[PDB]
């Protein structure tokens, strides 16, 4: 009954070959989905919105993204 082990790639909606530039767009478009303007009927969306910045942080740098993939499954 545990949670699945997904990667930042999915949290941002970007491929495994995506670029630091393409991630910026996917990160922004996603944020608009979990924005506080749509939290009117989704008080949990705020928690998900944070996950975007968390994953985008690592995917924001090739080194961080690659390093994270090294310890991936």
């Amino acid at each position: 009954h545990m949670l699945a082990k997904e990667d930042y790639y999915q949290i941002l909606g970007v491929p495994r070959n995506a670029s630091q530039k393409e991630i910026k767009k996917a990160y922004y478009q996603l944020a608009k989905k979990y924005h506080p303007d749509t939290n009117k009927d989704d008080p949990k969306a705020k928690e998900k919105f944070s996950q975007l910045a968390e994953a985008y942080e690592v995917l924001s740098d090739e080194v961080k993204r690659k390093q994270y993939d090294a310890y991936g499954s």
